[PDB]
């Protein structure tokens, strides 16, 4: 809707900052609104949902299960590392590992698992293999986030992750198991609180992954919908502003409520 438009125009001038929009519809794979679409912006914590996309795949062939258990040690732990802090004893399972990059952003348990698929590089290939030749990844934690200007490394764009993400929850590449365990993963997302969720009327469904970066790096991306069940994705992302976190959660929610409103 046209207003959501206004909206992210506003946010741009208050931010003093860029910002990204995507509305999509989840069945038809319409784009129903967008705002600097093929303009690239750091990813932030929104990579790892890709990166458990790429882990779920390994786990559909075999090459990973989701049971595995992976032991680590203290040296390995970077900066916001909640869950993976607790268990240098008896390490993490898969599935926990992406239960904490998703549910709590836990940046170490994104190390971890990028590990177990080959890196950054390997990240990116799996993106270019199904069919995102713009997104890349090239940066572990903490370093992704460093958003310098102009930087094209650890970048998306809006339409690419739309897309992207689309095609990991709805598409043919995951199996039915993998694409519901990545929605579970994302419904339980517990540090996105002040943005869509924000918005968000009671009974609507909302599965997302926030982000946050230098520079005034701000994003998230969601597939959300009324009674219950997802219909469309959004994706938003900002970088350069000097403003306040408070400020940037301000304006997204401000942009979801929009959404809403004009549904």
């Amino acid at each position: 809707h046209p207003e959501t438009l206004v909206k992210v125009k506003d946010a741009e001038d208050q931010l003093g900052a860029r910002v990204g929009y995507i509305e999509l519809d989840l069945n038809s794979g319409k784009i129903l609104e967008s705002f600097r679409p093929e303009e690239r912006f750091p990813m932030m914590s929104t990579f790892k949902v890709l990166l458990c996309g790429a882990v779920l795949s390994r786990v559909d062939a075999g090459q990973e299960q989701l049971g595995r258990r992976i032991h680590y040690s203290q040296n390995d732990l970077v900066e916001y590392s909640p869950v993976t802090e607790k268990h240098l004893t008896d390490g993490m399972t898969v599935r926990e590992l992406c239960s904490a990059a998703i549910t709590m952003s836990d940046n170490t348990a994104a190390n971890l698992l990028l590990t177990t698929i080959g890196g950054p590089k390997e990240l990116t290939a799996f993106l270019h293999n199904m069919g995102d030749h713009v997104t890349r990844l090239d940066r572990w934690e903490p370093e992704l986030n460093e958003a310098i200007p102009n930087d094209e490394r650890d970048t998306t764009t809006p339409a690419a992750m739309a897309t992207t993400l689309r095609k990991l929850l709805t598409g043919e590449l995951l199996t039915l198991a993998s694409r519901q365990q990545l929605i579970d993963w994302m419904e339980a997302d517990k540090v996105a609180g002040p943005l869509l969720r924000s918005a968000l009327p009671a009974g609507w469904f909302i599965a997302d992954k926030s982000g946050a970066g230098e520079r005034g790096s701000r994003g998230i991306i969601a597939a959300l919908g009324p009674d219950g069940k997802p219909s469309r994705i959004v994706v938003i992302y900002t970088t350069g502003s000097q403003a306040t976190m408070d400020e940037r959660n301000r304006q997204i929610a401000e942009i979801g409520a929009s959404l809403i409103k004009h549904w």
